[PDB]
């Protein structure tokens, strides 16, 4: 008659934006449910397994998790494509895909076999390319590069001879400080500056690899089923709402912090990969997508949905948003 | 105790996207509250007053409404700025403004004095510039032009010599047909084609004047306060959610319908106002913004907040999203 659930999240405690999304979700559920369902959150400082969230929720040890789908590529490579993909969709496009273009259904197709329900957990919007010790001037500079980079982008850089890793949010600055890694990408101005990377890595590259990173709420299938229908709805709605508000917050904080970056950080050197490097990355991505499609029918089905939907909705984005933003004045 | 409410909407019945947003909200409230709060929706065919929604809600004749804030230009000029503004913010920028940048609070400053609570009610995304009988090649061509065009955009057109109006959704075609107006804007590919404008006015201009139209839920203050706190939250969350989903839906359907537009409506001729005309519209909007700000301290404050927040958030949009889109193609 009264439910007490626990949520495990990848992030350190009191982590802004990402931790706000899980917090906001839990507060809404309590408030809408007059306390019938309440959700206590354990961050990485507590459960000490930032990348164990999938297992926590699969087993039922936590009813819920907040994390990112593409962290679970080991469990199932198809988990990569429900977060974001290189050269993929923007957040408005991707939210359309999830809720109106078949994405939610495809995600369930992957996650049902684990007894996990996955839901969008909040979008960062467009991400940066990351923080580097040394500039990337040629493809050869990626060879043996120790870079923290998750998801399919990680796969792509491995294909080009890099040495990618997935170090979780709270340990990133330390890994770079000790030279465990020599480059990293995290998110963008909204979180990267308070996390301190610029102190060690002067070069801040523009992105390509995460155009709209969607985080993930995960729910144990049995816990969800243990709920009455009205609370089930409160839960799913609160997650969707928290996810959307996080994109709003990320956009807000990116505005605040790009501004700080263009005035309070004279030693940050904003850079873009040279075109020959982008062409090489683009080709490796396209080739690797083909490989992944050819080797599994479900992978092939997801990538075809992503590609097809992007082609349709991007034409509108180009026609509308992009043209609006590119508009100028002569004279 | 059970709460049985009514919502009045501006739109006709089974109106795609806009009407989906109000139904989604009502359905969410019913399901989350296990029937404790249910909301019957009355469309314009039933209450017969498409632009009577403000007064319906103010009076409490209806507990709620779904409409757009800039229709109430005549009851308070400041209501225009909580829908969208010419050369203004995109939807992701504006949601950030509403929820994290002070927009909600500013909107409440305006609506509180009418016993109404106003909330974001769904964004269309970027709108087209409208449907025209004749191409617009010079500023001159706007002079005398009778056009249906709402909100602050109408005021920019009037300043350049056009004659704006605001007719309800339902009689635009007829008004176009009987040469009452010679041009109009409505929304975009998601909703425009089914209205039939293209049969009479084949030139379809790209936009500038409604970069991110946010619809509006209104709630009677007394009605809102009659609710216990958990149903109040269910209600506010439902509106917020329905609003965000409508932007996702609008994006989806804009994509679907743009793809089909060339094939299925070969007589539509896509156009963009000439650069000298845009320069003039731009100057005109800049001028009117100053003029409107000088008339009223609250207006100046609303406009200063939008200007300031947009400057900050657009810098990001250009640095990130636009650069990314231009990086392909
Ligand atoms: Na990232
Ligand atoms: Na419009």
């Amino acid at each position: 008659k009264k439910y007490r659930w626990r949520l495990a999240e990848t992030w350190g405690p009191n982590f802004p934006i990402f931790g706000d999304a899980s917090k906001n979700m839990a507060k809404m559920v309590k408030e809408m449910s007059d306390g019938r369902l309440t959700i206590r959150i354990d961050s990485a400082n507590k459960h000490k397994s930032a990348l164990g969230i999938f297992d926590f929720v699969k087993s039922g040890q936590y009813q819920m998790g907040h994390s990112a789908s593409y962290y679970w590529k080991g469990k199932d490579f198809n988990t990569m494509f429900f977060t974001t993909v290189p050269f993929g969709m923007t957040a408005p496009e991707q939210y359309a895909w999830f809720y109106y273009g078949g994405g939610m259904e495809l995600m369930k197709e992957t996650y049902d076999q684990y007894g996990i329900l996955s839901f969008p957990g909040g979008n960062t919007g467009v991400q940066m390319g990351g923080w580097f010790r040394k500039e990337i001037n040629t493809v050869e500079d990626l060879k043996g590069l120790k870079m923290r980079i998750p998801g399919f982008a990680g796969e792509v850089l491995a294909k080009l001879g890099a040495s990618p890793t997935n170090i979780p949010s709270a340990e990133l600055y330390t890994a770079l400080e000790r030279n465990t890694i020599d480059a990293l990408e995290w998110v963008g101005p909204s979180l990267d500056l308070r996390m301190g990377f610029h102190k060690i890595a002067p070069y801040y590259y523009t992105g390509w690899q995460e155009p709209a990173t969607e985080l993930q709420f995960m729910v144990n299938q049995k816990a969800y089923d243990s709920l009455p229908a009205d609370l089930q709805k409160i839960l799913t709605v609160a997650m969707k709402t928290a996810a959307y508000d996080m994109y709003s917050q990320s956009t807000h904080e990116n505005g605040v912090n790009l501004k700080a970056l263009q005035s309070e950080y004279p030693n940050v050197k904003i850079r873009t990969f040279p075109q020959p490097v982008m062409n090489a990355i683009r080709d490796a991505n396209d080739e690797l997508l083909a490989e992944f499609a050819a080797k599994d029918k479900e992978t092939a089905k997801i990538l075809k949905s992503i590609k097809t939907y992007q082609e349709q909705v991007r034409a509108w984005t180009k026609f509308a948003d992009q043209a609006y933003l590119e508009s100028f004045e002569s004279n």
